[PDB]
């Protein structure tokens, strides 16, 4: 298990930016295959811990899948929260599926944290 999340970072196709008050801390979380990248206030669920009271246990969802013989890759972002994510500034349907570009930025309902989407 381990050695294969190693060999997904052999560039990972994509990473989130942690940024606070604007300003990124220099901290990225990898959005590599075969894994959810998962944000909110539950450390044994989340890739990414946020405190903010206003934070679901497990309030945002990450992954990617990669089609057509390996060659075509799609990134996604789910809302699972009970007080709403944003994507560019608009409010995510709950449970709804929605496919992420280069520069999104994603704020979860709460200064701020917000993660920036960044395809490599």
């Amino acid at each position: 298990s381990g050695e294969n999340l190693y060999f997904q970072h052999m560039v990972a196709p994509a990473h989130l930016e942690v940024n606070v008050g604007g300003y990124n801390t220099e901290q990225t979380i990898p959005i590599v295959k075969h894994q959810l990248v998962k944000v909110g206030r539950n450390d044994k669920e989340c890739q990414l811990v946020l405190t903010n009271p206003s934070i679901s246990s497990v309030h945002c969802v990450f992954w990617c899948v990669f089609f057509d013989e390996d060659s075509i890759p799609m990134f996604y972002v789910k809302d699972c929260s009970l007080n709403g994510t944003y994507l560019n500034g608009l409010l995510l349907k709950r449970d709804k599926t929605y496919l992420l570009k280069h520069c999104d930025v994603i704020e979860l309902s709460q200064k701020k944290t917000r993660l920036v989407f960044m395809i490599n």
